């Protein structure tokens, strides 16, 4: 039942230690049923974020997660997804690059 | 505080030649009936965006307008509200800072 989908973002980069805040606007979702997933080979990590992020279900307003590596001497590519955890849906994926501090 | 309300917004400082990007997050608008109102003592300005910037009536990514002064030495709050022109109705305003910034093409 319907599907996942990242219509804009305010940037699709950010710190390997993570913690940066992230726009995310997108097509409907549930509060309760939602979270946000980085991934990359041998990694993955969720946004942080409360239910109160989500803004009338088209945007979610969350933290980057920390890399795998906290001291990264170039930058490395990962996917950004939205993931609906009931049905385990996915949304197309996002290129997001984490980068040296 | 009526209807218009902005609820959360990604920066609430940027440089006083404007053209930052910033995502500001409302209560329902008509995209063909919204604006971001900045405003200070004889001075007044609009964010820019398109209508297909509007998200789902609930979400504006918008530039910010240049400050009414470029040669700005030290940084200066002013007003931030969601403006509605059919009716003039206005947001509670939110505050905004302008920051010195330079550009080597500008003398």
């Amino acid at each position: 039942t319907a599907e996942l989908k990242i219509c804009r973002v305010n940037r699709n980069s950010g710190s390997c230690l993570g913690g940066d805040e992230i726009f995310l606007l997108c097509d409907k979702v549930q509060k309760e049923d939602i979270e946000v997933y980085f991934t990359g080979p041998g990694w993955e990590a969720r946004g942080s974020f409360s239910q109160a992020d989500v803004h009338r279900q088209v945007a979610i307003v969350f933290r980057t997660p920390p890399y795998a590596d906290p001291s990264l001497q170039a930058p490395v590519r990962v996917s950004m997804q939205l993931r609906r955890p009931s049905d385990r849906e996915l949304s197309e994926p996002m290129e997001f690059q984490y980068l040296p501090d």
